[PDB]
């Protein structure tokens, strides 16, 4: 089955391990985005992947569109615009120090785009799920208004519509974000929300124990809601569970302890990749969610924003914990 | 004797060498800017400087201030604003291929920025001379009317000024660069113009041979022209030679064989510290040129964009050769 | 246009410059191989291409296949089989001290396969020119045969044959080599071979000035013959020329001065794919050498074996140096 | 307010991890000294400093200049004079190999000193605190007599004096350290020592449980003392506890463990510098020593010998951990 | 006391710690291979070593014995032939993805090798140990009887037999290894071996609770079992317990929790080495023990194949 | 025939190319000295080479000591004691820039050795030839008079010296160094001398045209003098070309053009040892002086002090 996204690729410049921005002489590449990921990890777990996207006619555009040839996600929706692309900066955490971010991604190709420039019927033939995260609507109305628009055009084409919150302060008040997560919800099948996206955006309770089935209940149409819970001990200790709630039941998979951490950046699109891959090939819940678990755990382990492993290996390690 | 300098500082991002963009995994950082450079490189050369600039309030833009307290550039100007340092992309030339560059500098806080937080009573206290560069006006109407300012309130204090043209065709057409230079130009005293600028801009003849001796008809103002003759056999093999003309004659340096090339990028720079150094010295302008053009022949050999050499450095080079 | 070629990937592991074997701590990895370069240089040019070859299945196996798909290289017909991807060491040289290779290629998948995987006319389905080299059918009498039959089949097709001739002693004795090019010699359309080729395999003597006169007398076939004439001062400096024959006429473009030399690796598979752009672009003989030299010319400041540059950089180039 | 410091700057030269001495090809350089990092930490959090010092008229004696530079510790009492720049080797150590240290800082200019080069009334100007260690008074009696000299001329002044032991057994034994901190510590008001000095240097059992208490009774001179509790589980996870004593309490901050560890020199630095920060902003006890705890906590997680953190990041880290 | 070995090195070729061998583009270079390593371990404790080996004439093989140069370790029985040096690619491990291993071994010039260039008396000369694996035996029969005709005129001579079973999969059958160590067993005075072995070749089932008494009866020639026990918690975090079992009576050091791990490779080969080395000390059974596990484990900390410390340093660690 | 060599070894720090001492992170290591690099690289060329050298007895000692085992030189003669291994930073340089150089050999242990560590018998026995330089003998009144004492007990022995003038300013004043050539001329068979030596420290006048001649008739007990002639053009174009007197005769290769410069340093003790090699080996001087000056060409290409080819590979390049 196939999987189309929408979102912007970045590039992340990242300090070596022990070295502050003040004192780094050279910083290390990677390509990547929530969406882009997440149609990066798809594609390496067999599913051929799409993404409406904007990247600059420069070298650096360039550059992510390689990125994504390289692990054979379809570019043919990929759009020249615009002047750059966004970057940012990451100062490497170890031990008490946690990763430090600094974004430089305003004003770019994709921040900036205001065209209608998909060919809607073939950006969403043969498709069977469309995906999108709260990053991509926070650019802009026009990006807000575009997606939504795209997913109710694949909604009249019987395409499953996956979601996931990823709310990011640094791009927007909690007050937006909401307005626009609730013209978005009442549209989605599969969502990626935990507890605190309950609080502040499903006006549940932080009292409430199920909030699941209160995310459900103000949401119906929403089949199935999957994440992660994260324990952060340090920056480099974390104890990781990956939780999926479907038909009235939360499953839950083993906690991992992982520590060291090599690079968390990613395992959150890991591990919605792994879940939506999963769900495309009618696994059971508990499957999925150990499954996905396991992703997740293992893509802490890779420096860059992508999961490199392939289903043997991850399925393999799963069954290890068991 | 004490410099101030106006203007924006990037961060460079480089490729190692033989290595393109499609193929990098790692870049190479490295502060700098034209100005930044000059003020840097006369620092280097025992001259305390300043310099007027504006840079985000972020680790990105902490790392341009620290590259100018690391070099003993004087801080106080600058101004923290906006919401990015500037930056471009180099990709490394070798042989036959030459260097390659992609700019990120735009909607830098530099850039962007609208608002006149200088007090000159204080920029230019205890100052000798002002330098700014060609790339700076052509930011924006602002930085053109901005330095236009300081020039005039510079001048009136018998504060001389130094202009490089340093025009770069990806910041602007040649008709606007034309009208902005028409307004600087009368207000310079130390230029640096080469013999492209003199047509470009001077609305000097192709043809004329003593192009130094019309571009000062034409702004009788400009005490002194400072340039570098390039000669570019391969992005590996460059000759150099330094000019300098004032009152009626052009001096020039021996001519330098470069090979191979280690970092060429701020070259013109170290020249331009290195002639105000001399000028600032009152050295003889034979002695000056001499000097300058060891000066940015060295700095080929340094990857970045400052010359780290000391004076004694660059005078026993010169002398040698 | 799309171009269809066969041979073997390899995996070559680089010193540093300045660093002899007996003192390297780490090896650079390129992945590389006569024909790949060409099929990889002509994708860069915007030529569709594919390429029949085969790779072990494993991690290493699939590095040679990621390499194909990064730089968009049909891979639908890479078989998988065997133990092993083929390497070679290469020890980097500088002024005085030339490189020094050590080869570890035997054994390969490649090397070592039996089999007709390849469903003819799939392979040829939509192809304009087949190309492929001396080395391929040095390998084995399997890869001999095999390049026989797929020529032989291409040009009942309507296809033009580029063929490198590509001699390499350490891969068979000039007896061989010789009784093999004499079967594939008058089903060439063009030919890349030079002087050492005719006096070596074309029967002509040393005496002859015009030596692709002669070899175009002994093959009138052959439309034209193309290669450089390189001149080696040192490690470190070569000057570099392009000779283009066809109609009675060599064509020569002017001659550059290399110094220093980056990495020469690959700099004749540039030559080739930009000779064989200029012939599908119908170009003229004088713009096609000037152009393909200055490609050649180019690679040789670029790390790995394939060429980087889009058209408008290389034909930038070229129009400069005049 | 103002800080004077005195002591030896060296740079240092490390192994990369898990590499040992005997296979390094390569060593990292870092410029640092116990007073040294003291003084730019203490810069790093708003205080003007200022050392006086000793480094040879070289390039590598520039090193150490541009370092105080970049991180603005005033440089005019800085004296050039004498042949090289002290030394010393790390190598790095991981999990249960402890890191190891051969140092060649022998016959440096500042060891080998013996010139008066200093005017105090300069020196000493508009300052508020002088602090020293028990490393430069060990390189030789000029030194152990010139901080005397100085640490008297300070007190009429009214000036605070900070002490910190940093006894080290490769500089000399314990009765002859014994003899010249019983010069000292009769001279201090902010004495770094722990229960190992307590018992070597401080004549108390180590029966007893406080010893601070009893240090006070033997030096009542001393208004507080301070020194981090660090439990060493191997080279790469220690807890650290702060530990404050002044007036008859013992003040504790809660206990870090510290894991991985990136690069624990200059931590104790770390420390002094951020209790001294406290105690010159009038913090509370309980304040200051949580501080302080955190700053060396972070510090842990960089390479070098010096805090690259403002103010701020370490209060907020601080907070986090209440 | 001097010590002789047999086997094959190899290039290993690793990435970096987070890349995988889809992202690396370039490899470190580590020479090793299991009685190498033994024999260079044995070296750094002040024994003077020796190894029959066979590596190409070229500069790879080169590069192999300039490792022994370098570590002291004789090369006058270092034999050149075939065509190339077997290697290895490893993808790093850390945390929860373990290391994972291809090997491009097969084809060597050790493998391949055929022809006796070994003059026996020269060899064993001076020889107090001489010590082999199960990974030379396993890469060919003939490999198999050399092993053997050099350990039957090594005990004529009054030679100790070292023996590391070191059982790989990879390298042949269960049924097809048992065969061959069910000849070399009567001959071994020292054997590295554990319960899995114990279970797989020496016909105990995995009932008997005490196996080392068990597999001494089996083969009373045996006068000393040494293993660890490893406890993998993850990629970073492993437990390690030494074993030494002698004259009926398991000897055990304490356990060692290592994290995170620098480079597990050769940590077997230090233990071994370095309980050979108090075997030939004369040390009691607990010192031997308690020396050999701390041995193993500081080399976990170190990259490469090879243990770099000397006596002092472990025997310092060892008793702190 | 086997080779002695006496001499302090050195650590090098090096920044890489472009890299000026005020901006490098990192400093890239290699260990070397004049008669070190002549020992390490005659034993590249087959032949057994002995070292009388001092180092710490610590880890930075103890990778001078590794230098020398992984290139085969012999250690027995390396003494344990005092503080420091001598050091020295070096400044990379291409095309205008200079490399540069900054010291820190002084007070290492070989510097302040004063005590007569070693056994003459056994530290000539076996020898055919023993060489040092003008580095050793300036460094203290100790090492001069220990380095004459053993030149005599040498040809006591039919040994033959080698001497490589090496005069550094840097070390001694000319008139010191003067003195000690003045002890050392009238006992060697091979010199390393130039032009410039020759005005400096023979007395020959600058006038003379035919130097080799007039040395050689102060000194008749020289069988005959050795030399580059480099041209700087650049810091990274030098020509090169060898000259070997002998017989009345001046023997000289063809000039190299090398460029660029990967890294010059033993590139004289690249041509030393080739030099030596072709006496031992009794080769003709045309023979030689073309070997030797391919040796020195070869070298300028490879990182480090020491020239890591083998005998038919520098063949082979001259050749061509
Ligand atoms: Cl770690
Ligand atoms: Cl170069």
């Amino acid at each position: 089955k196939q999987v189309v996204t929408i979102g912007e690729l970045l590039m992340r410049l990242s300090t070596q391990q022990g070295i502050p921005f003040s004192q780094t002489t050279a910083l290390d590449i990677h390509i990547g985005g929530a969406e882009a990921n997440v149609a990066v990890n798809l594609s390496k777990l067999g599913h051929p992947t799409r993404i409406a996207t904007v990247v600059p006619a420069n070298p650096i555009g360039k550059m992510a569109v390689e990125h994504l040839w390289r692990h054979q996600v379809d570019t043919a929706f990929v759009v020249e615009a615009g002047d750059r692309l966004g970057t940012y900066y990451l100062e490497s955490g170890t031990a008490l120090k946690a990763p430090s971010v600094v974004y430089d991604r305003q004003h770019s190709s994709f921040a900036r785009h205001k065209s209608m420039d998909w060919d809607l019927s073939e950006l969403l033939k043969g498709i069977r799920v469309l995906h999108v995260s709260g990053i991509t609507i926070a650019l802009s109305t026009f990006w807000l208004e575009m997606v939504v628009k795209i997913i109710r055009e694949a909604k009249r084409n019987g395409i499953k519509i996956s979601f996931d919150m990823n709310y990011r302060a640094k791009l927007w008040e909690l007050e937006a974000a909401k307005r626009a997560y609730q013209q978005l919800l009442p549209l989605v099948d599969y969502c990626s929300a935990g507890q605190m996206d309950a609080v502040a955006f499903f006006e549940i309770s932080s009292e409430t124990t199920d909030y699941y089935q209160a995310m459900h209940d103000k949401y119906p149409n929403i089949e199935l809601f999957y994440a992660t819970k994260r324990t952060v001990i340090s920056a480099s200790h974390h104890l990781l569970q990956g939780h999926l709630w479907t038909q009235g039941e939360c499953w839950e998979s083993e906690e991992y302890a992982i520590y060291p951490i090599v690079d968390r950046v990613g395992g959150g699109d890991a591990y919605t990749a792994a879940v939506l891959h999963g769900i495309l090939s009618e696994w059971r819940p508990d499957e999925t969610v150990k499954f996905a678990t396991a992703a997740a755990g293992l893509k802490h382990s890779i420096h860059g924003d992508i999961n490199p492993f392939d289903e043997k290996t991850i399925a393999d390690f799963a069954a290890d914990k068991s």
